[PDB]
C-alpha cells in the first residue's frame, strides 16, 4: 500500500526551523513514497515522524519531528518542495469555532462533498485564499475562516446547496 | 487506490445503535475494500460516513454516521463482524493524562515502535486487555490505562528499552 495518500499535501511549501535545536533527518530517495512509507512506519528516524519534505530537484526527503503548526517552525514557499503532514498531527477536532482548524474533512453533515475554495463551481464566492492568509482555504477543506457561529463549513457540489456546516466534533467531547 | 488501511480496525466488533432514529445504510459487496472506498470517497451515503462493519458471513457492509465512542450506540462482539473506524473521527490529541486516547499512534517519542499490548515480547507484562477492559489496550497504541502522570506509553520493541511514553500533543496546543 502507499501511504502517500494518508498525509496532507501542500504543494511548492517546505518548512524552516526558528529554533535550531529541533532535529532532522535528510537522504536522497527517488520518489516522494519512499519517504512516506520510511515515516509512516518511522523506521530509521530517532524520534516521531510528524510531516516530511520532497526535494523534488535533489531528489531527497527531509523528515520533521514538527510540522507547520509547531511553534519556532515557518512555512516558506519553494518550487521545487511538497510538504507532506501526517494527519496523526493535525488536530482532528475543533476548539471553539475552529477558527485554527486544518484538518482534511471535506464533507458536509449531510454527506455532500465540498466544492473547492478556488473554483467557482456550481457556486460562485469570495472565498479565496488571497482574502485569508493563513486561513488554509485549500482543497476543498472544511473551514470557518471569518471564525463565525456554527463552525466550519464550505460550499457545497450540490448546484441546489450553496453551503452547508459539516460535523466536525469539539476536543472538548 | 486501496483506503481500508487508512481505518483503525477493530476486529470481531461491530455497533449496535440504540438511538432508534440513528441511519444506517448497508450493501452487499465480496470485500472490506469496497466498503472502506464507499466511506473513504462518501459516495451515495446520505451522512457524513465515521465508521463501517464488514459482516464476513453476510459478506455485507454497513456504514454508519457515527462510530464506537458516539452516544447512542453500543460495541458488540461477533466473529463475523470487523469495525472499522474513520481516524478523522477518533480524538488524536489528549486532554489531560489521556486515559480516555483511542487513537493509533504507537511510536515512543524517540521513534522506537511500541510492543503489542497482547505479546510478551521482547518485554513479559500483565497490561493485558481482558484486565484493562474499556481501555483499548489493543494492537500496539499508545496507551494510559491507569491515567498515570507522564500521559500515554507502551512497552518498546526494542529490547533494551521497555517501556517509553509517547509524543502525543495536548489538544490545547
Ligand atoms: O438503508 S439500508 O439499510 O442501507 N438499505 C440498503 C438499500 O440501499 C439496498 O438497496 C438494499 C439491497 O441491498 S443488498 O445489500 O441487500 O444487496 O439493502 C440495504
Amino acid at each position: 500500500r502507499n501511504t502517500i495518500h494518508e498525509f496532507k499535501k501542500s504543494a511548492k511549501t517546505t518548512l524552516i526551523k526558528i529554533d535550531p535545536a529541533l532535529k532532522i533527518k535528510t537522504k536522497k530517495v527517488n520518489t516522494a513514497d519512499q519517504c512516506a512509507n520510511r515515516c509512516t512506519r518511522n523506521k530509521g528516524l530517532p524520534f516521531t515522524c510528524k510531516a516530511f519534505v520532497f526535494d523534488k530537484a535533489r531528489k531527497q526527503c527531509l523528515w520533521f519531528p514538527f510540522n507547520s503548526m509547531s511553534s519556532g517552525v515557518k512555512k516558506e514557499f519553494g518550487h521545487e518542495f511538497d510538504l507532506y503532514e501526517n494527519k496523526d498531527y493535525i488536530r482532528n477536532c475543533i476548539i471553539g469555532e475552529g477558527e485554527s482548524y486544518k484538518g482534511t474533512v471535506s464533507i458536509t453533515k449531510s454527506g455532500i462533498k465540498c466544492q473547492p475554495w478556488s473554483s467557482m463551481i456550481p457556486h460562485e464566492h469570495s472565498f479565496l485564499p488571497s482574502s485569508y492568509r493563513g486561513k488554509d482555504l485549500q482543497e476543498n477543506y472544511c473551514r470557518n475562516p471569518r471564525g463565525e457561529e456554527g463552525g466550519p463549513w464550505c460550499f457545497t457540489s450540490n448546484p441546489e446547496v450553496r453551503y452547508e456546516v459539516c460535523d466536525i466534533p469539539q476536543c472538548s467531547e
